[PDB]
Formats: structure tokens, sequence, C-alpha cells
């Protein structure tokens, strides 16, 4: 796998945002990452806020598209996204901010590194897990 830059447009909410990729405006749903949505669950403003933040301070974003299929039905783009270095996906997990969600058609090569990073939000009692 090989991270592209990417550029932030609009934060959308914990599992969504809209990034500038080679040229063009693009949506992306973060991969293996399910988070409480606000379109309000619990938790739900809570992990649009902490993504908001990683996204809008960063100086650098990435994009990591995995070795599956790249699109959803609805057009988004399935990747892990990096802020200065750092996945956002796991950090979301890490934080007891979003569950691990079911592989989807093969996109799973950091499927054991988030798996690890929610049992252990899991063991302190972080926010969804409280």
């Amino acid at each position: 796998l090989h991270k592209e830059p990417a550029t932030l447009i609009k934060a959308i909410d914990g599992d969504t945002v809209k990034l500038m990729y080679k040229g063009q405006p693009m949506t992306f749903r973060l991969l293996l990452v399910d988070t409480p949505e606000t379109k309000v669950e619990k938790y739900g403003p809570e992990a649009s806020a902490f993504t908001k933040k990683m996204y809008e301070n960063a100086k650098k974003i990435e994009v990591e598209f995995d070795k599956g299929q790249r699109t959803d039905k609805y057009g988004r783009g399935l990747a892990y996204i990096y802020a200065d270095g750092k996945m956002v996906n796991e950090a979301l997990v890490r934080q007891g901010l979003a569950k691990v969600a079911y592989v989807y058609k093969g996109n799973n090569t950091h499927e054991q590194l988030l798996r690890k990073a929610e049992a252990q939000a899991k063991k302190e009692k972080l926010n969804i897990w409280s």
C-alpha cells in the first residue's frame, strides 16, 4: 500500500471527509470503522469533532487505499487517512470513538492493528465503551 497526498476540503462527520485528491474533490469513507452518526447518536458529535480537529490542524493529509475495492456504491473512496503521519482510523478506535467494522471486499490490511487498538479502548472503558 502507498500513501498519496490530499488536501482537506471539508470534514463531514466521524466516518466521512471531503478531500481534494489528485486534482478533484472526492468524498472518502474511512475503512474498518463505524462511528456513531450525527445525521444524533451517542458520541456522534464527539467522534466528528475529534476527526475535524485532526484534519484541520494537520500540516499533511495522506490517503492510503487498500488492496480491495476502492469505492463503495455511493461513490465514496474507501481508505485509511493519515494526518501528520497518524492514521485517523486507528486514532478513533483507540480513543474509543469508533468500533472496528466488518471487512469490506478484501480491504483488510490494517484490520489486526485496529482490532488491537479497540481491545485496549475496551479495557480502558473509554467513551463508547463506558
